[PDB]
């Protein structure tokens, strides 16, 4: 299937052996501080450790700036967050760590922190510099569909078109094929109608010839969809990983590692993965 | 999609709107009793109930002969202990009834004491007298892939010989085309590895013309896949309902109905059912 593997730094991600799960860690932030504090640093070592012992491949963290949140935030403040976190969960947790930002100063500081994946909600179209970034340091990042706008002719000929406009910016750059990862950007810039006849054609992206990451978890379409809130969507969410793994994802982006972890080791099985 | 409903008596499934959710009821006999005990039925009716209050669209009912237990019962045992149940559930719970049987005699007088539809993990072949009876009442039978070994020649192309010998026997007994449900059979006389192999090429099933019920709730396979207990199956159940669904199934059989038919709904909205 991919005759590369994903090259991390000390780390190795084959894309072949398994549906590699990507843990996802928000930041709580502490009142009173900017970052680095002990509460805020040891919540988030605490729980890449419960995401590491249930299955995680890779810790995905986010700062405020960044999903579910969106704060308007400078950079200057969104760094003494983010890489205190970075630098704690790397030393103490030994697996791949992805930055999830679209800014690139945000990236050059958490990948010298120790991050190992940009992870861009963007697709290097809000801060370009930030695949110059991916370039340099050699890491792979991750490109997701996005826009400002739910203007679309043809939701999925356009979400091919508009990730290849990343793949060119993050291409014209220096980012090597292999450190390319693709996202749909479910949720983001999509009706709920949209959303799911995405999730239905989402072997399309594959055409593209890049690793494919799903990002659904506890999204409100799969509320609107079942009309549970965000602390009931674990089937709902659980329903669109397997969907796309039979669809041919080499990741997915989860908050319930343990269970989602299962659920796509089952589905590895079935498909032949 | 499907030009018909199913008809079962006063009730309507429609093979187009949604995966139709079947919730499993074993029964638990009491000691002291060959059934209709108070302590025995009332257990029944709850647990149909809940079933039914979680999303369930029929409940199959299941005496001490047939699985899980496969315990060694004279049919007119196996008659003092579904028949009680049978009544009870069908007056106190308005959706059809799935009789689990593969004795004729059994689904006779489970029909006449209100079961809407017979289940047969057998397919006729055990007793194809069971398919006079479907036949005469005119109901739905389901017909499960099974035999007595796993010399399999060829594991799908045997599957699908073996669904089309059932066809004919329920053909030859007057057995309508719109009242034939048919079912692979996951988890009987397969390897774990041909369990997998199946659920990979189910949709091979639907150049036969007919509904498929997917019926893995639980099964040894999954425990196979992740090393776990009965209990713990829930995840990995979740990833077959998912493949089925997607490959075309328009039942699964399942004992969690709360977490299968989240799932399912899910599911549907995202293939577009």
């Amino acid at each position: 299937k991919w005759d590369y593997d994903l090259r991390c730094g000390e780390y190795t991600l084959n894309l072949n052996e398994k549906t590699l799960i990507m843990g996802i860690l928000n930041v709580t932030p502490d009142s009173f501080s900017d970052g680095g504090s002990y509460n805020e640093v040891d919540a988030a070592v605490r729980h890449a450790k419960e995401m590491r012992d249930e299955g995680a491949h890779i810790i995905d963290i986010g700062g405020e700036s960044t999903r579910p949140g969106f704060a308007k935030v400078s950079v200057e403040e969104e760094i003494k967050r983010v890489v205190p976190m970075i630098q704690a969960v790397s030393k103490e947790v030994k697996l791949p760590i992805s930055i999830d930002t679209y800014k690139a100063e945000v990236a050059k500081q958490a990948i010298e922190a120790g991050a190992h994946i940009i992870n861009d909600i963007w697709g290097a179209k809000a801060e370009p510099k930030i695949a110059e970034v991916a370039a340099h340091y050699d890491v792979p990042i991750i490109l997701m569909h996005n826009r400002d706008n739910m203007n679309y002719r043809n939701l999925m000929a356009d979400m091919i078109a508009d990730l290849y406009d990343s793949i060119k910016i993050a291409k014209d750059a220096g980012v090597r094929d292999e450190n390319i990862i693709l996202d749909p950007g479910i949720g983001f810039a999509k009706t709920p109608e949209q959303n799911l006849e995405a999730m239905r054609n989402l072997e399309q992206l594959n055409v593209l010839g890049y690793p494919v990451l799903l990002g659904t978890s506890r999204k409100s379409f799969i509320g609107h969809v079942l009309d549970l809130p965000v602390e009931e969507r674990l089937e709902g969410t659980g329903a669109t990983v397997c969907l796309g793994i039979e669809k041919g994802c080499e990741f997915v982006r989860v908050h319930d590692v343990k269970e989602m972890s299962r659920m796509a080791k089952m589905m590895d099985a079935m498909i032949g993965k």
